[PDB]
């Protein structure tokens, strides 16, 4: 889970580009070309609309 502290970077999420197994999302950050793992449990709460756009895919 330590593998997935992307939020601590303090950037704004933009878009989930992937997932893997505790469920994790590869999160892409706004305006940069960078992505890091964050825990789905935590993304649900911090950026629910973005979590949801990932599912409608
Ligand atoms: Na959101």
């Amino acid at each position: 889970n330590d593998i997935a502290r992307g939020f601590e970077r303090g950037l704004e999420p933009e878009k989930i580009i992937g997932a893997t197994d505790d469920l994790m999302f590869l999160m892409k950050w706004k305006d940069t070309d960078e992505a890091d793992l964050v825990l789905a449990k935590e993304a649900n709460v911090k950026c629910p609309q973005i979590v949801i756009a990932f599912y409608e895919e």
